[PDB]
Order: structure tokens, then C-alpha cells, then sequence
């Protein structure tokens, strides 16, 4: 149907904003400590204490799928890279640091992404 084609159009414009949200993001980690999941053969028990992982490679898969119907699912992941970070790392590590300034650097990203959504449709 035309009215089936034209929600596609509106979810591929959506992939293209959120592929542009999503660099933006990853540029706020130079490091990559959120690049890749962690490995449980390096963190065995990692499953044990954080039960959804995260990270920027598994949203990229998401996003080239078109698997986000809306911002709000893929702050949703972004928000677990983080807040799986601040649970399972130590207040004074690099890796909770990093995820800090993700944050903070993160949220002006998504401030203005959340208005061109609203302002596109």
C-alpha cells in the first residue's frame, strides 16, 4: 500500500538522523571504551551483574536493521552503555569517568536530536 511505503519513508529519514546522532555520540568516546561489548572471555562474570549490555557496535547493528521505531528506543541503548558502566566500574576508574563525560557530552547531542525529530516528524 501507499500508506505502508510512506511509514517506510519515515523510518529510513529516521535511520539517516539517527546514523548522524550516533557518530556525533561516538565521537564523545576517543578512547572506544564503548565501542565494542565487553568480552566475557576478559569479564566472565560480567552476565552476572549486568543483565542488558550495551555498546555502540550492537546499536550500529540495530540501526542499519532499521530496528529503531523512534528516538526514545535508541536513547534507551545509549542510556544502558552508561548506566551499565556506572553499575559495574568504580567511581574512580577511567571507564566510569569515560562514561560520565558520554553523558554530559551525550545529553546537548540529544537535546537538539529530540527537537529536529519533533521539528521533522
Amino acid at each position: 500500500s501507499m500508506e505502508q511505503v510512506a511509514m517506510e519513508l519515515r523510518l529510513t529519514e529516521l535511520t539517516r538522523l539517527l546514523r548522524s546522532v550516533l557518530d556525533q555520540l561516538q565521537d564523545k568516546d576517543p578512547a572506544r571504551i564503548f565501542a565494542q561489548p565487553v568480552s566475557l572471555k576478559e569479564v566472565p562474570d560480567y552476565l552476572d551483574h549486568i543483565k542488558h549490555p550495551m555498546d555502540f557496535a550492537t546499536m550500529r547493528k540495530r540501526l542499519e536493521a532499521q530496528g529503531y521505531k523512534n528516538l526514545h528506543e535508541f536513547e534507551e541503548d545509549f542510556d544502558l552503555i552508561i548506566d551499565n558502566c556506572m553499575k559495574y566500574n568504580a567511581r574512580d576508574t577511567v571507564f566510569y569517568r569515560a562514561a560520565v563525560r558520554l553523558r554530559d557530552q551525550g545529553g546537548v547531542v540529544l537535546r537538539q536530536a529530540r527537537r529536529e525529530v519533533d521539528s521533522i516528524g
